[PDB]
């Protein structure tokens, strides 16, 4: 019988290891259930009770990394009939790294298993768990220029332990039957980037060259389209103000001004863009993710769907790891750096995937929803850190999602990609957001 391999966080920090415990049993049913070998619960005993010294698969963080972690259980009949050497009473990992890491973990009932070390922060992944408070949503911070994945949250959770050790069947349709699904890992799951993804549009313009930064565009009005054949199809922005160029842009959260920087550059500019980034491509992460796409066909066939997915709607489908990998262009003068879990693993880059002159640009310009004063940001103002953030919501045809992008510009040494599903009823990321970045901004720096 050898010991399970431990999953490590980047300081040695325990994410998933073995820990002794003295738990059981060998009318006398419901007396034991009235009070507190087969193990039941953690410790004058009822007929037929015990305590014996089992040793158990503990997780320290708990829910906070249920999702990313996952949970182990008993070999089951169908598990033995798909491979080879499974003990009756073994342990398999079920979900999680402790499935897509169990071949390195179980080793040999004999060399014990090997022990993985991730690049998660256990304090950050901790941290961007609680700003949640059962809110469904999700956080992904990264270290930009090194792929590093210093937390993967998705809320809301589970506990891993009682799934992993024993859950009743009560707590386990509780789990079941909420409508959020605390089971799903949303960071890997495809979404509208939203109105942060004008980043990137802003910066394909840029390259592209038909967006000028100081180019002041008139714009009037709450609602705009190209001309009556749209229909009832407006590109709408929150605030009145012209004239309107790139920074003001940002800021101000404008549709109509990169609606019309869409369509001027046209789909061919503006998908040869899109297409350096990782839009379809399989990433080597150990977690299971489908490819980000920009569209359902290779064409929009749509001027609608073109403007829209100028601002992160449409047909986008991206996960929030996704989102993160192609937002790091701005901390890396342009080039694209892949994510890693494993923290001995090399980093992995995608070159020139905007410019750097594009990269700084937008970078540069988005300190002001931090700095300015009537910037969206500016609850997490901080005089002596450089912060350049960006917010965005994106509608689902009637619900919305709350998205918040944050760079460290003092030492490019963080990045985050926070989402709050439903943000109508549980409010935005940016209302929760603050003790992460503040945290952020005192440890990684
Ligand atoms: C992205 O650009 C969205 C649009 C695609 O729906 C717009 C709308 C929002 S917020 C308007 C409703 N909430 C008001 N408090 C913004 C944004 O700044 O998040 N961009």
């Amino acid at each position: 019988n050898a010991k399970r391999g431990e999953i490590v966080d980047r300081n040695g920090s325990g994410l998933a290891i073995n820990k002794v415990f003295d738990e059981g049993v060998v009318a006398n049913i419901k007396a034991f259930s009235d009070k507190f070998f087969v193990p039941i619960t953690v410790a004058e005993l009822p007929t037929g009770a015990a305590t014996k010294d089992t040793e158990s698969r503990y997780y320290p963080l708990g829910e906070a990394a249920a999702q990313l972690i996952g949970y182990t259980g008993t070999i089951t009949a169908e598990d033995i009939e798909k491979n080879p050497e499974l003990s009756s009473t073994g342990v398999i990992g079920k979900t999680g790294l402790e499935r897509a890491f169990d071949k390195e973990l179980r080793g040999q009932d004999k060399k014990d298993g090997q022990t993985i070390k991730l690049t998660i922060d256990s304090g950050v992944q901790q941290q961007a768990f609680a700003i949640f408070d059962k809110r469904p949503g999700s956080a992904v911070i990264t270290d930009p220029q090194k792929g590093d994945l210093l937390a993967t949250v998705s809320s809301p959770s589970y506990d891993p332990n009682k799934m992993a050790n024993g859950i009743s069947q009560k707590e386990y349709d509780a789990y079941n039957n909420n409508k959020d699904l605390p089971f799903t890992a949303r960071f890997a799951t495809g979404y509208a980037p939203g109105s942060t993804f004008k980043t990137i549009t802003g910066a394909i313009g840029l390259d592209a060259g038909t967006l000028k930064p100081d180019e002041e565009l008139e714009i009037n009005g709450l609602k705009w389209q190209k001309d009556k054949s749209w229909g009832g199809y407006f590109a709408t922005r929150v605030k009145e103000a012209s004239p309107v160029n790139l920074r003001t842009a940002l800021v101000n959260s404008d549709n109509i001004y990169f609606a019309q920087q869409t369509l001027r550059m046209g789909e061919d500019k503006f998908r040869a863009g899109l297409n350096k980034f990782i839009f379809g491509e399989e990433l080597d992460l150990p977690i299971a993710m489908t490819p980000a796409q920009i569209s359902n066909e290779d064409k929009f066939n749509s001027e609608i769907l073109l403007a829209d997915t100028g601002y992160g709607q449409g047909q986008l489908l991206i996960s929030p790891i996704q989102q993160a990998t192609m937002y790091s262009v701005f901390q890396n003068n342009g080039t694209l750096v892949y994510p890693k879990l494993v923290l001995d693993k090399e980093t992995k880059k995608k070159d020139n995937v905007i410019s750097a002159n594009a990269a700084n640009t937008i970078a540069t310009d988005l300190l002001g929803s931090v700095e300015d004063p009537s910037g969206y940001v500016y609850n997490m103002y901080n005089p002596n850190f450089s912060l350049a953030a960006k917010t965005g919501t994106a509608e689902i045809k009637g619900k919305e999602n709350s998205f918040l992008l944050t760079l460290d510009r003092s030492n490019n040494k963080f990045l985050t990609m926070i989402m709050v599903e439903n943000s109508g009823e549980n409010g935005s990321a940016t209302d929760i957001s603050k003790p992460l970045i503040d945290y952020l901004e005192a440890t990684i720096k």
